[PDB]
């Protein structure tokens, strides 16, 4: 119906919204946007590996509370290309507000 | 560009409402006014006070999280300000806007 905005559950800093949505994965309790507020988010230095060894990602932090709230996938197999270099956030670390 | 904004208390970032409940706003008071806000986002203080020009009566609005005074509810007005009355009138100096992307 009506779009949503998304915030860190700790400090409430808005990290982006529905209109940059790409896909979600209830499997991993994640969701993925194509865009996000530059200043409210930080991609960390270290490349790290999915639990199944197959992907590489950098952690995402909220620039206000420094919680790790997501990941940016840098290396993927074919089938996870839609995620790659997108902002992939953890549902448990975020809150949605819908506009009504 | 036809895209909504969302509003938050500058201090804690609690969202208090959005553009879709918009009503009117006033450049000379650096304020804006909404017909709705998030249910538990906001507290009306029980003191009743007067505009600088003696004319209206408002109670202060506080952010239930950060206790900051962020606005007011005009309880009593003349005819012309009947738009404002019993509506959430926010202080632009104390709020923040986030306009969504496309
Ligand atoms: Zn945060
Ligand atoms: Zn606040």
């Amino acid at each position: 119906s009506q779009p949503s905005v998304f915030q860190c559950k700790k400090c409430f800093q808005i990290v982006g919204d529905s209109n940059a949505w790409v896909i979600s994965h209830r499997e991993y309790l994640s969701f993925t946007l194509s865009d996000a507020v530059e200043n409210s988010v930080r991609v960390e230095d270290t490349f790290k590996r999915s639990d199944d060894g197959l992907c590489v990602y950098s952690e995402l932090s909220c620039t206000r509370c420094n919680e790790v709230i997501g990941k940016v996938y840098n290396s993927t197999p074919i089938y996870l290309d839609d995620i790659r270099d997108m902002y992939t956030f953890s549902m448990d670390k975020l809150q949605a507000y819908q506009l009504g």
